[PDB]
């Protein structure tokens, strides 16, 4: 049950993609990498990693490959995808990270670059997007270009399932406290269009747009426009946190939330669960793409109304690729 | 009365001195108490790690500070009973230790010689002043008040707005708010508190807070309606306050936001932008709260509607200014 | 039959890792007792998680009166005073001494009128028997009762210094840490006892710091006995550090040269690492050595007959030096 | 020579604008040339995360910013020699965006129809000033030169007067410096650099830079006798050098402290500290250097003698008023 996989865009997402395959033994067999760079500069980025640590593998490198655990995987450096040469080492399935194919139309140069499917570590507009035991049910074996969504749609998706299943969603909007990511800058500079990124992102809260809740449809079909948000990105260098303030089909309590919640969590290796007082940090290395958080539950009622907050922490790095590859994995046996 | 002393000589006390000084108040500090020496309470007045140098002189001797060329007396009584206020003629005691938090405890100062007491921070069930909200409660029989906590002040001017224009019905807060000194520096106990146990700079900490819980004492009408948490961020200072309300009438962001710059327009507590600024721009602000159209969404399924509102605050400097502005007219009555 | 039961005192950044470390290499010396100044669900709390080494890797539970780790009972007493912990009670033999308030012989002589029979301090401790391991643990004996382990700095300045010593001659030193905030100092900007400069908010700082890792390496290499000073900076990074030793030598020599010697005293040291990669301090973050030589940043400036070498080594100034501590302690049970 | 250009409207590019506004230059800021649009410079002059609000007000065009009242042209030519200096009359370019860091790369400038180039950063083998150490050495007849770096300005200043007292045999710096736009926000490929691709904010980062090494360029008889390093660390500006040296003379602390403070007596380069700051408190700081006598250390065995003298600077701010002494002195030739 192998299939052949390259990485475009060895960033922090595809560098962890690699990570997380090895972490787990899988069968995929990753044979190339495509960015912008040598061999050289890649391997030392892959082997010492700010946030994770020493990579636990061995890495060395070539003139053109990287050789990790004493295997050795292609590396290409060509800017636009469709001159990537998939098929020198049959990478079949391509992991797309580099934020600049995030759609259909644009992800198709790898299939005419060779490869079979793209699987895309970002919202990508109107394509199937899974969040992996939510909707991974979806996935035929017809698909060729899907999408994984955002760190932030792993983390929301899974708290609004279960809300919406127990009690019915008739109303929400989502505040994510995130961490700061490659988007933004690190001093105050410019930042293509948008004028909060332009701002030194380890010196500031930012707010930020993103469209987690805008285009959950895409993942529960039953929220479509219910759901709205945004971010604060802020000074900590992964693990967020995803606020959404609902009402809901049903007067309840806080217990009453929590249980649902548990028993959504309950043998599921996507969607975890906590009553400890955590704190960001405590996410950084997270196994799942969302971690309910039973200490933040809050109901304000007056009257017949309700609104009904729920909290989830999540690793917008390692615990998202955890997503990604679970992903993948079933993407890969279709 | 124009004579004032500040127990607690803080992040807050010394922004006190800092912002009378800054608007030539013709009120004066004529004596401080804390826990430390004259010296290490001028190296800190001096030198500010969020506000850069102090505007004027400095200097001290083992029993004062020397700023701008007066005097000022120093006490380090632990406990506020023993202050001789008499001394230097203070007659109104800014409390900002953290540790006099309610009626009973501040009367130590009065006991201590002096007429009135404001408290800088919540301080249970008595009049409790945000700064041009509700500060026309404040009567000349008033001796111990609160002016609440900074994200009082950001909170309640947003919400008396909306709640004048549109009605609010319920609502639920979450600030998102630098890291204070209640906090850790690296992972340790910190009383009871599990989370306030975390390193501050290196984490997104969930915290208590009552500014929504309380606000029934700033805005009566709003008694139980509104409740809240904060997070709290590496950020060293400014914060920023989201409130989602279900209103008493469907509106538009533009109607929200244009009923906002109407309660901000003239109105030296409560300013408003439509710039896309992040919390450092906030630094150094003189409003006790800043609204900020751009963050405006209103989200609609029929009959239901969401209202989130957004404005920013210097939980330090801000605050101060309206703890300032209170003071002032306090000290008239 | 060695000694194997230990109690910790302050059970804080240096305390819970020691526990953590012990755990992790399977040593046979067993904690038994935890003195700090909270409850047991507070300090249970604490070790599960770490802001800095992420989740403790074996399950951690509690009672009104101790801390289940890995299924094992470790009793928690919360005496201020170090003269009353109850050590006897469990059988603590050696005391884990990492308050910071017991960094002296008097001082720590205490825990053994409390019970105990030895105390390792996690600290300078002025003049006593102060042991960097790899080093001069070989000074250690019998009848060493409380003993140092110096600091976090000395266990990452004393070998590179040794190994300088040894090969070429230290006339005379200076060194600087890019040290870290720790727990000394202060979140937000207030009284911090008499020192000004602990005064001041850690994480948005560049903080000059006293610290006496050279004045007093006397302790554990003799022959630089007052031969070297320095201070250091404070930084916002949560943990991890770096010290730089500007020295004369007793000879001219080639970085090349410098750098081989220092490689050869890291060949087989479990202590003492060796590096000519491009790292930065979050690459130090949980290491197993108490320091790590880096090649890359070796300098020698020479003018005429004027020589002045510049050498720079790594740590992980809590976990690194954590090892060192725990080399130490099993020595220590076994004198 | 009145009319200034700036390429690269950067962190040094736009203080640069700043600076010359607060002190009430004669110097007519004509034109401006970086990658962007006038709406994105406009916004970043207004907010700055590290100085606060722009104190002039600002407004911009689809080809121009209006700065307090005054049309600035924008260009946006990524090659120098296509910049429309001649328009507006650009005759002094203020050359801050770290792409033309040589005589022949500046050259460009001139071809581009300007007279002078001012360079932000080392350049090779040219004219290069920290002012009040050899701003005299600035000749009628340079069109290209340079003021080095930030860590030149504090360098420089520490090693003239130490040299002039007592001789530098030889010496070795070490400055642990705030993180800049160089570095990287998340580990990822930075050029050809490996310690340049971490992440800044996170790390202790071991950097090179020519400022000692370059020494030579600005005081000859230092040439060859030092070297140095840097160390990148989570501040976002504000930095300090140490300088270790073995002097032609044995000394004491208090001997090496009033050669220093004598050194800093009517100069406006350099100041002199014996207060315990911090770096935040160099912030905002109009001098190149801050001498700093806490810090200093004199380590003596036998007949030999380490000397450790150390000095704050802004790397931002600070240095950006030596470039504005600099250009005004260089404008007048
Ligand atoms: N928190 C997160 O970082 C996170 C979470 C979920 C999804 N994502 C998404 O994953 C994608 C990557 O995010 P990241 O944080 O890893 O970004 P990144 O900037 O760390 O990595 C992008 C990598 O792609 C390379 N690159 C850029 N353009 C390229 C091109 N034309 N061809 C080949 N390589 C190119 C870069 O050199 C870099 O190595 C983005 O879509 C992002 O939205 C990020
Ligand atoms: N910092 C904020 O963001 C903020 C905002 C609004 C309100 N407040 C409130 O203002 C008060 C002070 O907060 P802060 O951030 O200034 O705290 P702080 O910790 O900076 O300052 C407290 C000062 O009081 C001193 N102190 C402690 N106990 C004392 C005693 N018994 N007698 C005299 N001095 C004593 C300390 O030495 C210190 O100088 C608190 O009640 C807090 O809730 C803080
Ligand atoms: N980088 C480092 O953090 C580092 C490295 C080397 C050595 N050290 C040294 O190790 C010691 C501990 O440092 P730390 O960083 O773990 O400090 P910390 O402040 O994290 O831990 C101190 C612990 O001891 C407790 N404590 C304080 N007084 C007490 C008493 N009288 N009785 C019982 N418990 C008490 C505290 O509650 C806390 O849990 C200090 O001597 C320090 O110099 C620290
Ligand atoms: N601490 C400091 O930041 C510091 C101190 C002293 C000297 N310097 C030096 O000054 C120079 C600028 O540093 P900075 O921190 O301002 O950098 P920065 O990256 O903040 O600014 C560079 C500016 O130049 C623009 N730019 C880039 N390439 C360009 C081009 N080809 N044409 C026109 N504009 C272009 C960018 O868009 C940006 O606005 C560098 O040479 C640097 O070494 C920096």
């Amino acid at each position: 049950s192998m299939s052949k996989v390259g990485i475009n865009g060895f960033g922090r997402i595809g560098r962890l993609v690699l990570r997380r395959l090895l972490e787990v033994k899988s069968n995929i067999d990753v044979v190339a990498i495509n960015d912008l760079t040598s061999p050289k500069i890649l391997a030392y980025l892959l082997k010492h990693d700010s946030n994770y640590g020493p990579f636990p593998w061995s890495v060395d490198f070539t003139e053109d490959s990287l050789i990790v655990d004493g295997k050795s995987i292609a590396v290409y450096a060509e800017k636009e995808a469709k001159n990537i040469p998939w098929k020198a080492k049959g990478a079949e399935i391509i992991v797309e990270c580099t934020g600049f194919y995030t759609s259909a139309e644009k992800s198709q140069a790898h299939l005419d670059a060779g490869a079979k499917k793209v699987l895309i570590s970002a919202p990508a507009g109107e394509m199937k997007t899974i969040v992996y035991n939510v909707n991974d049910d979806t996935l035929d074996g017809n698909d060729t270009i899907v999408s994984v969504a955002s760190c932030t749609t792993n983390c929301l998706a899974p708290m609004a399932k279960a809300l919406h299943d127990s009690f019915g969603i008739e109303v929400g909007t989502m505040t994510t406290i995130h961490a700061y990511t490659g988007t933004q800058s690190l001093v105050d500079g410019p930042r293509g269009k948008d004028l909060r990124a332009s701002r030194a992102a380890a010196e500031n809260i930012i707010p930020h747009t993103t469209g987690a809740a805008k285009a959950i449809g895409l993942v529960i079909p039953e929220l479509s426009g219910k759901l709205k948000g945004h971010a604060q990105r802020v000074p900590v260098k992964t693990g967020s946190v995803t606020e959404l303030v609902s009402i809901l089909g049903k007067k309840v309590t806080a217990e009453e939330v929590n249980n649902a919640l548990k028993q959504a969590t309950t043998n599921n290796e996507s969607f975890g669960y906590t009553d400890e007082e955590i704190v960001s940090s405590d996410i950084i290395g997270s196994h799942f793409g969302s971690v309910f958080d039973a200490t933040q539950t809050e109901i304000t009622a007056v009257g017949d109304l309700q609104l009904v907050k729920t909290v989830a922490w999540y690793d917008n790095e390692y615990g998202f690729v955890t997503q990604l590859i679970r992903t993948l994995e079933k993407f890969a046996k279709l």
